[PDB]
């Protein structure tokens, strides 16, 4: 097994009490490596996360948004005063949440869930696109369901457009001709019962390309809510077929504000990166904090 | 198969109608036998309890406050004029509720569910500590959200500190370092369809440690909102894990004064003791009165 | 060690297939006995009973109309073509039920159960009244609550008047100065578990005045909703205090036309009366037709 | 524990495209094993399965047949041109569905889900018969309500014909001395919170008479609609007593064929019979195909 290592004890990514929109948490960040540069974009919440009550309370109401930080080590960030995308209809009403941002051809789409507060299945994929990952366009509802957890594959298959996405509580996969409608879904990874993994699974960051496949991190979750990081390969040329998939995590949460925080027992990447022939993968933890941990692409073996 | 039995015909205690604060219930109450005394701290309300409008209206405010009482023989108590805990202003402002109170090493923790009356949702764990019973001090929200039936387990394991909570509708469990972050949430116990128990339950007081296990006392509501009280055995080592759970309650309301009352047909316990081979269990009865009921040591058996 | 006898093994009446307001069921009957007459309330259903579904559905709508029978042997009952009663639409959408008639001083309090079908807590009692049996008015809320088995003693109690209902699942008692304001609520009876009336009673007809007592028939629920007929005797001078209650049931489904029907297994009384030292009561078998079973007023001990 | 072991990693039937009444669809079969062969009656339909629309529309409207075919060996089976069971109009506009076939004194009962697709509720247990398997008669629905999962007892229970069904979401058992009116309703088994059995779970095929009891396989149904196979026995002499439930499945999506296809994470079985100390599990995949699993006799333990 191979597993993932922890490039700092404490957080790369911190809240900031001075701003509300990341006054509690941020976390969940997509990444892409472009000029020479990391390009982070992070949920970041005003608030706490009551998740226990029957619907979501409006006195118990968080607001997601995602805020932007840059870095050339990958360990040091600047950030920003303000969050680069809020929730701006009524179905974004709690924000949005957990972006996944995937370059195909050359226009950057970040897809992400809209949370709109009204009820525990009112959340959404959403897409947004832009040329320069600064202006952002063309919001729509990728699927009118009740999911997330959601990626474009970075190139297309036989002309199409891969989605992966998670009707509960399976990893899925879609093709579309056009971006708008999809179709052929079918469940591609299944959690695995009485594991760390057998609650839910979903797909991590967008799938890298490697020769031998495409690789798929991906969060399992257990009995206990744990949400921990796996690894899978797909097919290089169909990547709805998993062809390996790792039986231990690669991430779990170990140090204290990964364990500890506003979700306890919580790592969660939404976003994954090859730099120096190393995978960069940026993880929330405990919904609070961001860390990144690495591995040399030479030791993932199957 | 076992049942409590009650000591007494009438209660034990009962409101005093010249005392604002105790006017019109006393109930639900945390016991600690030390000294060779009886300790109750017992919850106590100014008013009624009308919970069927859509937000709590200052016309129908009720306060819960928390009164003490001590007793040698477990039957007549000493009673005091004002409570010994009262609600800070506005996340308490419509009291404290229902204190469990666990030793740990030498420090006595009463978690209590402050209720701030701006919601029907507006209540959470709280906890204070004291060295004596006396000084409570070092107020906390135990846990951040929409939450009660909340009690320590009276000692560490595997050095963490042991929560019982109640996320609706079934007895969860947590773990701490430091008594302030909670993490490995776990539901230990579930309500059973078709039963006397089927709507909901939690914890009654704290466990009650055993050579067997862990004894856990718990009231169930059945579809009528009826509370009656049923015995559980946790692990010994592992108190998230349920080894034996009798079927039958051990106690239900029968007397006039535990089906009628300001919330008919409770009993409802905050507390147990072992005392002299026999556990003492009080209990709120149609969250207007105290009774106590007991059962021989040797009779439980699952 | 006291039972009903049945008079018939017939139904005294029947739905009538050409008459769409009591096409399907005549059931659960009030019964008066003026000039020497049975007067027979009774409710009449349109259509067989859904009740499984989570809501009440309008495809499966029944409507409960009440229908007028006089009998002079109270055997043989002359019917007529048109219920006498019939819900006000749409506040009484799903139509009346259940009546129950009492007299005091002269005048007749009908009440019963306004079904609004909105939901399946969409019920309250309802009273109309007359003084001749024909010209029902005055209607009004008893009750502003989900409430039925509701019943007028046939006198007040020192001054004032009383009203027996059923919050669910115990048998309540109030009273009343103006027959419109309750006051002093109270559970009189309650269901017994692992008992055929376990999982809720209600009260029958009105009670009967005895010279020891209150005869109070009753219903009993078991685990699986069978519908049977218990007695009690409420102490003669204050009907809040239960001195005797019959342990077996008095009348439970015998008959192919008590046990199937549109609700198998229910015999349940509205009404009943005493007439040459006999207590006449009639029945709702099945939810149906309509039963009559008798016992000599001095057979009735405990 | 025990669990079904596939007879074939693909399906022993599949839809014919050149049939339009199986087009799409062959899966949930009774099976009855005489004359040493077995004889399958299989539910087919002519569509794919929409099944989230509001109404059950025109535009997406399925037509459920049910389908013959023998087999010597259990799985190489002969099939025909037309089926052998279709839906009457209107009543079973959208076909029948899901057929449970149990023998009772030389009679063959076929209980079945007769549904109208004139909204999502037009489903009702409908049962015919034939004393041949061949010639099928006197159409009835079985209970008048919406309800499916149902199965006859291969023998009468003190003279009592003896129905499972399933008002939501608890498998239920009635009783019957005519085949056409049924009694004594009783919940014999319920759904467990936080398993892959939470929602809901009905009777799989006919209980089958073991020495120790009726073997009642099952289907679960989990938070996420997977539908799995557990297994219970019931009490020889009183059926509707469960001594024995397993906690883990027999039978779980699993192959590519179980967990995609029309409906995905679905394995159901209408049908399991015992030949030479085996039982043969048959079970529709995914809504789509058909496949058989076994567990020796020897092997199933509680
Ligand atoms: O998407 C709504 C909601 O779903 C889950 O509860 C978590 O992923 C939350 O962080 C998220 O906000
Ligand atoms: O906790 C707030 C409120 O919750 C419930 O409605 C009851 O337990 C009340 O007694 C309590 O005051
Ligand atoms: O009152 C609503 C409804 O309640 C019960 O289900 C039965 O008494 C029905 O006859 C009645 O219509
Ligand atoms: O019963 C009507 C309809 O409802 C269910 O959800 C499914 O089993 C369908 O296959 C069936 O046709
Ligand atoms: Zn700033
Ligand atoms: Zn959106
Ligand atoms: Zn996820
Ligand atoms: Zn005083
Ligand atoms: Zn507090
Ligand atoms: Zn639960
Ligand atoms: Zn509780
Ligand atoms: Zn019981
Ligand atoms: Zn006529
Ligand atoms: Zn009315
Ligand atoms: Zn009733
Ligand atoms: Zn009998
Ligand atoms: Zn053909
Ligand atoms: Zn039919
Ligand atoms: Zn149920
Ligand atoms: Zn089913
Ligand atoms: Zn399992």
């Amino acid at each position: 097994m191979f597993r993932l290592t922890r490039l700092s004890n404490k957080p790369i990514l911190s809240p900031i009490k001075e701003h509300e929109w990341e006054k509690e948490a941020v976390f969940n960040a997509a990444v892409i490596y472009e000029g020479n540069k990391f390009h982070l974009f992070y949920r970041a919440s005003n608030n706490k996360f009551v998740l226990n009550t029957e619907k979501p309370e409006e006195k118990y109401k968080f607001v997601s948004s995602i805020g932007y930080a840059v870095s050339e080590d990958g360990i040091n960030f600047e950030r920003f005063d303000k969050p680069v995308l809020v929730g701006e209809i009524p179905q974004e009403a709690w924000g949005v949440e957990d972006p996944r941002i995937t370059k195909i051809d050359n226009k950057y789409y970040m897809l992400y869930t809209g949370f709109g507060g009204r009820d525990w299945l009112d959340f959404r994929i959403c897409m947004v696109w832009s040329d320069d990952l600064k202006n952002w366009k063309g919001h729509r509802i990728v699927l009118d369901e009740p999911n997330k957890d959601a990626a474009l594959l970075s190139e297309k298959i036989n002309g199409k457009y891969v989605l992966f996405h998670r009707r509960m509580p399976d990893i899925w996969i879609a093709y579309s001709d056009d971006l708008v409608n999809w179709y052929n879904h079918k469940i591609i990874m299944s959690p695995k019962s009485h594991t760390w993994e057998s609650k839910k699974i979903g797909i991590a960051g967008p799938p890298i390309k490697r020769e031998d496949g495409w690789l798929l991190i991906y969060h399992g979750v257990d009995n206990n809510n744990v949400y921990r990081l796996g690894v899978a390969l797909l097919d290089l040329k169909d990547p709805s077929k998993v062809i390996a998939r790792q039986k231990e995590p690669i991430l779990e949460p170990e140090l204290d504000w990964e364990i500890n925080g506003l979700v306890p027992n919580v790592v969660f990447s939404c976003g994954a990166v090859e730099v120096n022939d190393m995978y960069y993968v940026y993880y929330g933890a405990a919904d609070t904090h961001i860390g990144v941990a690495v591995i040399e692409k030479e030791k993932v073996k199957f």
